[PDB]
Order: structure tokens, then sequence, then C-alpha cells
């Protein structure tokens, strides 16, 4: 097809993502779906904290928990820099 040319992206340094072209090299992956909290991070200690910051759930690498309304705080600790995200479900 010489009429159109597509630019497919490969591994090793993203060439273009639909989520901030200057913020896709993150060593983790956060995803929320309604009342489901999914966090994937190859080799990393995950620990979810409820509104009161109390340990409500704990897992490693991949995690999946059905939480209800309320603010949360998922701490993704990776070898190098410990990140701290929050899940706000309304």
């Amino acid at each position: 097809m010489a009429h159109h040319h597509h630019h497919h992206v490969d591994d090793d340094d993203k060439m273009g993502t639909s989520i901030a072209d200057v913020a896709n090299d993150k060593p983790y992956t956060v995803a929320v779906s309604g009342k489901t909290i999914t966090v994937e991070s190859p080799a990393a200690g995950l620990t979810i904290f409820d509104m009161n910051g109390r340990r409500v759930a704990t897992a490693k690498n991949r995690m999946v928990f059905e939480a209800q309304n309320g603010v949360y705080a998922v701490r993704i600790a990776t070898e190098g820099k410990t990140y701290t995200e929050k899940v706000i479900v309304k």
C-alpha cells in the first residue's frame, strides 16, 4: 500500500504512546475499571492503603481488588525509585 503509510511502534523506547509521549517509560502500569483496581509492575512490592492510610490490601507484581467508593493510595516500590499513586473511585 503506497497510498498510505502506518507507523507501528516497537519495544525499546516507545516511539509514540496515547498517554503522554514524554511519560510512557514508567516501570509500572496503573489501570482502574469502575470498582476494580489493577496495578502491574514487573518485580515490585505493591501495597494499597485506604483513606485512613491503613493497609487494606497487599500483593506483588500484579494486583486486583474490588474496592468501593473512597480514596486510596497504591505504593509501587520498584528497584530504584519508590512511586506512590492514588486511586480515587467515585
